[PDB]
């Protein structure tokens, strides 16, 4: 048995009748770990699972929760999210003798622009952190850019940055999956989002969907 390759999340937040099975991204480098950013509303319900229509919840004697948002997480069969708000959505699927040991994780939604754009900022810095939205479908906006180069954007959590990374591809939200050493180039130059002093990035991340101004 190895660490799982997949993992989804579905609940009444992504669809009322539980029909979308969303699946998360991959934290680079870190086998069976994985993250979403994902709106909750008050009193959500959910369930998560390695693959579509595998069916976990907080009952299993296999998950623990840790809360580093103020998500509010309880419940009986299903999690059940107290307080309204994004949360990055984090997994850890390790193996412990023959099953899964899950440890979920909710970080709050803290996403920034890093490098060139920002005049050289590799940290997390609250200069360049984004604004968060209210809603569901709102957009997460970034401070405006101050000089020119390769936009990096990244979430915040107890790992390098740069594992939970990710970029613009045709409008379209795309997480990082390979070791990028410098650049997103080194996938395509359609990865490569160019900014220059006054850009702003917004994001949306219910759509997985942004964009450059
Ligand atoms: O003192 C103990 C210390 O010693 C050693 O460290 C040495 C380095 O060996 C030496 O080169 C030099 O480092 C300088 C560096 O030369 C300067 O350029 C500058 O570095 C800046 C850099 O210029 C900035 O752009 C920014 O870097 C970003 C980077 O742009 C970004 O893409 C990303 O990089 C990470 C990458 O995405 C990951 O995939 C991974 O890449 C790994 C590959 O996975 C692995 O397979 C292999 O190929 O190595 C790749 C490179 O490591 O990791 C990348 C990060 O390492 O993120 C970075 C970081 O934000 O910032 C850096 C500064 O952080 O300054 C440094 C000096 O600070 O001098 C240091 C000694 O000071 C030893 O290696 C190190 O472990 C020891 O701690």
């Amino acid at each position: 048995l190895t660490p799982p390759k997949t993992m989804f999340i579905v609940g009444s937040m992504l669809d009322t009748d539980w029909k979308v099975w969303k699946p998360m991204a991959g934290v680079y480098g870190m086998d069976g770990q994985f993250y979403s950013m994902i709106y909750f509303d008050a009193n959500s319900e959910f369930k998560f699972g390695t693959k579509e229509n595998e069916y976990i919840g907080i009952n299993d004697n296999r998950v623990t929760v840790t809360d580093k948002a103020g998500a509010g997480v309880s419940g009986s069969d299903n999690f059940v999210v107290e307080n309204a708000g994004w949360y990055l959505f984090y997994v850890k699927a390790a193996v412990k003798g023959d099953d899964y040991q899950f440890t979920i994780t909710f970080y709050p939604a803290e996403v920034y622009l890093f490098g060139n754009t920002t005049g050289g900022s590799w940290a997390f810095n609250d200069e360049w952190k984004f604004t968060v939205p209210a809603t569901k479908d709102g957009n997460f906006v970034s401070p405006a850019m101050t000089a020119s180069g390769e936009v990096r954007m990244c979430f915040k959590t107890d790992l390098d940055w740069w594992r939970t990374e990710f970029t613009l591809h045709d409008g379209e939200i795309f997480y990082r999956d390979f070791n990028l050493i410098d650049s997103w180039t080194e996938k395509g130059d359609g990865y490569s989002i160019q900014g220059s002093a006054g850009n702003v990035i917004h994001l949306n991340f219910t759509a997985g969907t942004g964009e450059k101004k």
